[PDB]
């Protein structure tokens, strides 16, 4: 047998984060099978897509993974997005903080995402695969 294995991975997966006080937490985005959920699911996800595009990475950045929603502490009025600055085989040098000013700079200081009122502290990029 053995058809490869020789310590290789290739791109990177980086955990992108930031609620969105324009989506409060009910029940439908609790369950995968409703209609809230799927909505602003693939809401986000078209919203991010047309921004990487649009921002300074437009090229090393293929796509984002949404993952899920959580429900942040103290209000039960907004929504943590769980989404993944995935990037592609190519993208070599990449940091944190880049994926997050430029997406800053496309919500305006984090603020206003297309059509989704957010926070700008709340958002937070990290790296995915670090071993933890």
């Amino acid at each position: 047998g053995s058809s490869g294995s020789s310590g290789s991975s290739s791109s990177q997966h980086f955990n992108l984060n930031f609620t969105i006080t324009n989506l409060p937490y009910s029940q439908d985005i609790a369950q995968p099978s409703t209609t809230k959920y799927q909505q602003t699911k693939r809401s986000i996800e078209n919203a991010l897509n047309q921004l990487f595009r649009n921002s300074s990475i437009k090229s090393y950045f293929s796509d984002c993974q949404v993952l899920a929603f959580r429900s942040v502490s103290n209000n039960n009025n907004h929504t943590g997005v769980d989404s993944l600055c995935n990037f592609s085989p190519l993208a070599r040098r990449v940091d944190r903080v880049a994926i997050y000013e430029e997406f800053l700079r496309m919500t305006h200081n984090g603020t206003q995402l297309l059509n989704f009122t957010l926070d700008r502290k709340s958002v937070f990029v990290d790296s995915g695969p670090s071993s933890g």
